[PDB]
Order: C-alpha cells, then structure tokens, then sequence
DNA sequence: GGGTATTCGCCGTGTACCTCTCCTAGCCTATTCTGGCTGCAAAGATTTCGCAAAAATCTGCGG
C-alpha cells in the first residue's frame, strides 16, 4: 500500500504508448507484491531500485 | 405547509445512392535456465489402386 505511488508513476510513463493506464497499475501492484515476497535487506540495495525491474517486467 | 427554483441527467435527429481507401503508434524497455509443445524427419503396418491376362460372355449377320 505505501509503494502504489511508485507503480503508479512508472505506469503514467506507459500510458502514452497505448492501453489502460488501470490495467498497467494494477498489473504493477500485482509485480510490486511479488517483489515484496522476494524482498530482502541483506543485500543492501533499496526496495524501490528491485522493484522498479519488477514493476517494469509486469 | 408549499410552491416554484433552480440544477441534473436522458432522448429524438429523413431517405437512398456514388466516388475516395485515407484507416497504422512508442520505441523510455534486464538476463536465462529447464521443460514441454508442435511441425517435421524416419520406421513398422496395412489397405487401396491398375495393369496383366486368360477365360467366360455378349452380340451381328449370311450362308
């Protein structure tokens, strides 16, 4: 929920290049989450820089 | 009470040709390994097509 902003606004830059910018949002909930699950500190990279190539495939 | 007093949606819109092809956009965008699927190549198994060919069969006519 306080990482939707960020796939909002990746998918807002897809929108011009055609299809729904709802379904790319959602679609981008759907690799944020799946980030989430696969989301660890111990590697020491910010959340936000895995999630953008999840978020990005979806 | 009560009667308008606005705003808030929904709906209807002639017929019948013809010519036109015109319909179509960003590009900003990561890597790959494992397994199956499907079209094709190859092999066993099998039926279906034609000539072969002789033997039986069908048909025309004059002595």
């Amino acid at each position: 929920e306080a990482n939707l902003r960020l796939v909002i606004s990746i998918a807002k830059k897809y929108t011009n290049r055609g299809l729904q910018f709802l379904d790319l949002i959602q679609e981008g909930n759907i690799g944020l989450m799946k980030a989430v699950d696969k989301f660890e500190y111990r590697r020491g990279y910010k959340f936000s820089t895995y999630a953008t190539w999840w978020i990005r495939q979806a």
